[PDB]
């Protein structure tokens, strides 16, 4: 288990490399975060496409993680999905830049478009020790 403080959270994203990655300021991340997961790291969607949602960023199973039980797995971030669901961030994280790397924009995550996109993003970050 673990639920993120926003500071602390991106302080972690920061760590991990996150803030500008592919221009995207690292209050848009924590923005996702908080939409996606409300910072839980432990947070699964089950879909009734039979794909599941999992961890802080809701990285779904179809195209990016493994769970065994997806149709028409692509498995691109190479990963088991059970390795999103921890306390530590690396595994979003990485599997998160890939995302953005294999050619979408942070609207891979439907939270950022409809929740972060236009917003000023920097009060998720505002008061906070980078």
């Amino acid at each position: 288990g673990k639920v993120f403080g926003r500071c602390e959270l991106a302080a972690a994203m920061k760590r991990h490399g996150l803030d500008n990655y592919r221009g995207y300021s690292l209050g848009n991340w924590v923005c996702a975060a908080k939409f996606e997961s409300n910072f839980n790291t432990q947070a699964t969607n089950r879909n009734t496409d039979g794909s599941t949602d999992y961890g802080i960023l809701q990285i779904n199973s179809r195209w990016w993680c493994n769970d065994g039980r997806t149709p028409g797995s692509r498995n691109l971030c190479n990963i088991p999905c059970s390795a999103l669901l921890s306390s530590d961030i690396t595994a979003s994280v990485n599997c998160a830049k890939k995302i953005v790397s294999d050619g979408n924009g942070m609207n891979a995550w439907v939270a950022w478009r409809n929740r972060c996109k236009g917003t000023d993003v920097q009060a998720w970050i505002r008061g906070c020790r980078l």
